[PDB]
């Protein structure tokens, strides 16, 4: 939980890491692990899966009308929390404030409530692309992108994207000893793509996990951005 994430940010704040991120949803937990020595601070909600649920709910059968409504209501009470956090940090004197969404204009509302990152997580790769193109349109500096393949940080990097992030806790959760086996050669893939990205030339790599060992191999590997996050 708290007290075993915010261990993290310690201990690479002690092995002289300057450049440290963390994710969560509580404004209170973020600036925590502010202190602690994260620089980026990641505000994630829940209202993209409840706009995913709400768009596959009025796909079904029957009477959908009162729970697409109480599915999109939900969504907005939880951008509208995160919101909130993003302007609370900023009011504490937290400098590099990150939102990660799927939708471009939940991106550039954040924007304007304080964030600088905005993380771009669309599934879809040409939707993606054209998200990143659509922020550098309104003037959004500091675009990030998340995926697990090099490749897509690449073409992501020549559309607009300074901050790539490797990402790929989320294909050991779908396929799960054993388990801790499979879960290093997801690690050993993750840190791959790290290697090439800074072959590539890729500026400013980043690197998602919960073990401060990983951050700090992904380090060696060439990761500049050690995000921890605790969900």
């Amino acid at each position: 939980d708290k007290d075993e994430a915010w261990k993290q940010v310690e201990q690479l704040r002690r092995e002289g890491a300057t450049r440290i991120a963390y994710r969560s949803d509580d404004w209170r937990d973020l600036k925590e692990a502010w202190k602690k020595g994260a620089d980026i601070l990641i505000v994630s909600s829940k209202a993209d899966d409840y706009r995913a649920r709400a768009a596959a709910a009025a796909k079904e059968l029957g009477n959908v009308k009162p729970i697409v409504d109480a599915l999109l209501a939900e969504a907005k009470k939880a951008r509208d929390e995160a919101w909130k956090q993003v302007e609370q940090l900023r009011r504490e004197g937290a400098t590099e404030i990150a939102y990660r969404s799927d939708d471009w204009r939940d991106l550039k509302e954040a924007w304007k409530k304080g964030a600088d990152i905005l993380i771009v997580d669309a599934t879809d790769k040409n939707e993606a692309w054209k998200q990143v193109e659509q922020l550098r349109r309104e003037g959004a500096t500091r675009i990030a992108y998340r995926s697990d393949d090099w490749r897509d940080l690449k073409e992501a990097w020549k559309k607009g994207a300074d901050i790539l992030i490797v990402d790929v806790n989320a294909r050991i959760e779908k396929r799960r000893a054993v388990i801790e086996a499979e879960a290093a050669k997801a690690r050993e893939e993750g840190w791959k793509q790290v290697e090439q990205l800074r072959r590539e030339g890729a500026t400013e790599i980043a690197y998602r996990s919960d073990d401060w060992r990983d951050l700090k191999e992904a380090w060696k590997k060439g990761a500049d951005i050690l995000i921890v996050d605790a969900t």
